[PDB]
C-alpha cells in the first residue's frame, strides 16, 4: 500500500459529500473514507472534482480510489475495480409539488430533465428519453441542477434517491418539490449499490479497504457513523 492513498470525491452530493461553510468535506462517504482509512493505518488526502472527471483521474494515477457515491454497475468493472458495497443507491426522479410527472416517456417527451454528467443517469436518461424526445440536460454537477430546478429552467431531475431526499426534499430549498413517481428500477443502468471505485491492478488496495469496511461494520462502527444522517437502513442487503 501506499503510505499516501489519494480519494477523489464529488462534493455536491448531501449527504454522502459536500462542503461545510469553510470548505472541509462532510458527509457520509468522507466519514466512511477516513474511518477505513484510519483502520488501514495509511494517510488519506482528499481530492475534488467534477463527477466525471473522477474515472479519468484513477486511471491517470492523478487519484487512488473513489469515493463519490460510484455505483457498481457492469459497465463500470469492465474499467476498473471496485471495493464490497458501501450502501445501497436507488435512483427516482424529482419535480414541483403536486406535479403529475412520472418517470415515463409518455409524461416527460418535451419537458426538461436534469441529470449529472458521467451518472448512471445520465446514461439511463440519454438511452431512453434522449432519443424519443424528452429534453435531457447534462449537468457538471448536482447543486447546479437543484438550481435550476428551483428556477424553474428544469420540470425533473433524475438523482441517487437518498442525494435528492437527504440533500435537498428535506432541505428548505426544496420544501416545494417532491419525488415524482417511485424509484426507477433497471439493474443493468443502476448497479449493485455503491463502492471504492479503484484501479484494476491495485488487488492490495481493494484487500486492504474491503477489510477495513468490513471490521468497520462488524463492530458497529457504520451504524453509528450512518445514524448521523439516517433514520433507515442505508446499507440495503
Ligand atoms: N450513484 C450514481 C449517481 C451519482 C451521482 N454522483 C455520485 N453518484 C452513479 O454512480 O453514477
Amino acid at each position: 500500500l501506499p503510505q499516501t492513498v489519494r480519494i477523489g470525491t464529488a462534493t455536491t452530493y448531501a449527504p454522502f459529500s459536500s462542503k461545510d461553510a469553510k470548505g472541509e468535506f462532510i458527509g457520509f462517504d468522507i466519514d466512511l473514507g477516513n474511518e477505513m482509512c484510519k483502520r488501514m493505518q495509511v494517510k488519506c488526502t482528499w481530492v475534488a472534482s467534477d463527477f466525471d472527471a473522477l474515472i479519468p483521474s484513477l486511471k491517470a494515477k492523478k487519484i487512488d480510489a473513489i469515493i463519490s457515491s460510484l455505483s457498481i454497475t457492469d459497465k463500470r468493472q469492465q474499467e476498473i475495480a471496485f471495493s464490497d458495497k458501501l450502501y445501497a443507491a436507488d435512483s427516482r426522479l424529482i419535480a414541483a409539488k403536486g406535479s403529475p410527472i412520472q418517470p415515463t416517456l409518455e409524461s416527460l417527451k418535451g419537458k426538461h430533465v436534469g441529470v449529472l454528467q458521467g451518472s448512471t443517469q445520465e446514461a439511463y436518461a440519454n438511452d431512453n428519453w434522449r432519443t424519443k424526445g424528452v429534453d435531457v440536460v447534462a449537468y457538471a454537477n448536482q447543486d447546479l441542477i437543484y438550481s435550476d430546478l428551483t428556477a424553474g429552467r428544469l420540470d425533473a431531475a433524475l438523482q441517487d434517491e437518498v442525494a435528492a431526499s437527504e440533500g435537498f426534499l428535506k432541505q428548505p430549498a426544496g420544501k416545494e418539490y417532491a419525488f415524482a413517481g417511485p424509484s426507477v428500477k433497471d439493474k443493468k443502468y443502476f448497479g449493485d449499490g455503491t463502492g471504492v471505485g479503484l484501479r484494476k491492478d491495485d488487488t492490495e488496495l481493494k484487500a486492504a479497504f474491503d477489510k477495513a469496511l468490513t471490521e468497520l461494520r462488524q463492530d458497529g462502527t457504520y451504524d453509528k457513523m450512518a445514524k448521523k444522517y439516517f433514520d433507515f437502513n442505508v446499507y440495503g442487503d
